């Protein structure tokens, strides 16, 4: 089954009218004159062009019309071709002077276009070639919707071949809300399950897309899908593995569009166990970004360990490590201490098996040396404060010493 809609359909009878770029529109039109970008663009704006369509039909309700995406390659022309049939562009607007135009043009040494607004509206051609001049003509033919040609520069022909297209849309745009065709090859969609709302999104769901995002073959212990627009636009999903972990991810998305795949320092250091998807509508800022989901997720964990203390204790010797490295490579002291809300530690209160957190040693710091709890029960320095009134936190773990002696306190108590 071969199924694209692209072909010249169109004509000029006229003659076109060339016009001048703005005195702004040229100087950054030339300073462009990193590299497989755009199609990421153009793809968006299709979208965009199609989602204010569809909203707009449903508004008054005339059965919807095809809604696509496509993507052609000519090999012996040299081009690239994106129609989408979505709400399109008016004369007007083509005049006007909004991100695709400068990522094209960055590989085009000319672009075509022929728009056509959804309103019962002619059709009309667009030319340039990245000078300041660009023609418009009114033009036969045109199909509803916007189809871009682009006959690619000369050292930026690679993306006039359909081997090396495939993967830049798989990368970027495999989650946009429209079928997307690349020569007619329907391209996959999964569905961005991380846009909806945290009620809407079934059990099983997270599961299938924990196993995407994740290359993994099980269930997530823990899952967090972090809707807020009070900070800023966030539409994000967490999952933290089932098993121990033995040998950032998550990934980066704006608008359903994939921006970075392994999104480093978008996280903290000590959360790189975490995979799942932040996105957002905003594209230094990270600095901001990486800080407030580091609260969220720290606040999950407290929360988690409230809600199911086996769970969490589980976890916590399968995580613990990275909780550890949180707070000696963390500079700061309020966030050491708030991962240190996260710390179980055994302790003379119950025999083994029992984990209290430090938080709750607020009763009266003191803590020992390592690995069992007869070592312990038979220190010269334990017993040395079984003889005496407090009571000692045991820690039993070696890196606990370097984590506890660089989280230098907790709470103003002296640790
Ligand atoms: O990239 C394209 C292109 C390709 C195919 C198309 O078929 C269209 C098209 O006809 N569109 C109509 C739209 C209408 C709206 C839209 O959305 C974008 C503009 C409105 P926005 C926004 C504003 C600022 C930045 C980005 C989006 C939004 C953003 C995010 C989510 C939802 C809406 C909004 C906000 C509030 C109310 C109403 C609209 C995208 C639209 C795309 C454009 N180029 C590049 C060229 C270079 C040279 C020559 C020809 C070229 C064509």
């Amino acid at each position: 089954p071969l199924h694209s809609i692209i072909s010249s359909t169109e004509s000029v009878q006229g003659s076109t009218s060339k016009h001048e770029f703005q005195a702004e529109t040229k100087k950054l039109l030339d300073i462009v004159a990193e590299k497989e970008v755009f199609i990421r663009e153009l793809i968006s704006n299709a979208s965009d062009a199609l989602e204010k369509l569809r909203h707009k039909l449903v508004s008054d309700g005339q059965a919807l019309p095809e809604m696509e995406i496509h993507l052609q390659t000519n090999a012996e022309k040299g081009t690239i071709t994106i129609q989408d049939t979505g709400i399109g562009m008016t004369q007007e607007e083509l005049v006007s002077n909004g991100v695709g135009f400068y990522s094209a043009f960055m590989v085009a040494d000319r672009v075509e276009v022929y728009s056509r607004s959804a309103a019962p509206s002619l059709g009309y051609q667009w030319l340039s070639d990245g000078s300041g001049v660009f023609e418009i003509a009114e033009a036969s033919g045109v199909r509803t919707g916007t189809k871009i040609i682009i006959h690619l520069k000369s050292d930026c022909k690679e993306f006039s071949s359909e081997a090396r297209v495939r993967d830049v849309v798989t990368k970027y745009s495999n989650f946009v809300s429209f079928p997307l065709y690349l020569n007619g090859r329907r391209m996959n969609t999964l569905q961005a399950i991380w846009m909806m709302d945290p009620k809407d999104v079934r059990e099983w769901q997270h599961e299938e897309f924990y196993r995407y995002v994740a290359q993994a073959h099980d269930k997530p212990r823990y899952t967090l899908h972090y809707k807020t627009d009070a900070p800023l636009n966030i539409r994000s999903i967490f999952y933290v593995p089932d098993m121990k972990p033995s040998m950032s991810s998550v990934a980066l998305y704006s608008r359903k569009v994939l921006i970075q795949t392994k999104a480093t320092d978008i996280l903290p250091k000590w959360l790189r166990f975490i995979r799942g998807v932040v996105d957002s509508e905003d594209i230094a800022l990270i600095r901001k970004l990486r800080d407030v989901l580091q609260q969220r997720l720290i606040k999950f964990f407290i929360d988690q360990s409230k809600k199911d203390a086996e769970k969490y204790a589980k976890f916590f010797e399968d995580y613990g490590l990275f909780m550890r490295e949180g707070i000696v490579t963390a500079t700061e002291q309020e966030v050491k201490e708030d991962i240190a809300k996260l710390l179980r530690y055994e302790s003379s209160a119950l025999p083994s098996g029992q984990l209290t957190s430090l938080s709750e040693y607020a009763s009266r710091i003191y803590y020992l040396c390592a690995p069992n709890r007869h070592l312990a029960e038979h220190s010269p320095y334990y017993e040395a404060m079984k003889k005496k009134d407090t009571e000692v936190l045991f820690c039993f773990e070696q890196f606990d010493e370097l984590t506890l002696l660089h989280l230098r306190e907790f709470d103003k108590k002296k640790l």
